[PDB]
């Protein structure tokens, strides 16, 4: 059980056990620059803001990609709608144009058990989640 690819699949591909405390963990700013497991675990570039997001009670992934403020095509944002309609997000959509959102909603009882990250050596290209 997987959901689409949310964004590019461009660069390398690394893959990741979601971690005890099952929060997913983001350094990120006008972009997304990395994903992990963990804060020692993040797979990207060296850039943005450390933060976290709990992967509990996660009903929908929606991606935002389209054109970089800063170039290229790019996934600058992923958004998080819990069950209790809360609502977190990671990146950002205030630098992009010409922008697409790819939604992923969540089967009922399906949980987060795998990160597939695509990135290169700058920012996430793509991220695929899989489940139980
Ligand atoms: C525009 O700069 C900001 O956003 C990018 C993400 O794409 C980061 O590299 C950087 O550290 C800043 O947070």
């Amino acid at each position: 059980m997987s959901s689409p690819i949310l964004g590019y699949t461009q660069g390398k591909m690394n893959q990741q056990r979601v971690g005890q405390d099952n929060r997913l963990y983001v350094r990120a700013g006008a972009a997304i620059d990395a994903l992990g497991s963990a804060s020692d675990l993040l797979v990207g570039g060296n850039g943005g803001s450390l933060s976290s997001v709990d992967l509990s009670g996660v009903k929908s992934i929606t991606a935002t990609s389209g054109d970089f403020q800063y170039g290229g095509q790019q996934l600058v944002a992923l958004t998080f709608t819990y069950q209790d309609g809360r609502q977190q997000t990671v990146g950002s959509k205030a630098y992009v144009t010409n922008a697409h959102e790819d939604r992923f909603d969540l089967p009922d009882a399906a949980k987060i058990t795998q990160l597939k990250i695509w990135a290169d050596d700058w920012l996430v290209k793509g991220v695929q989640f899989d489940l139980n």
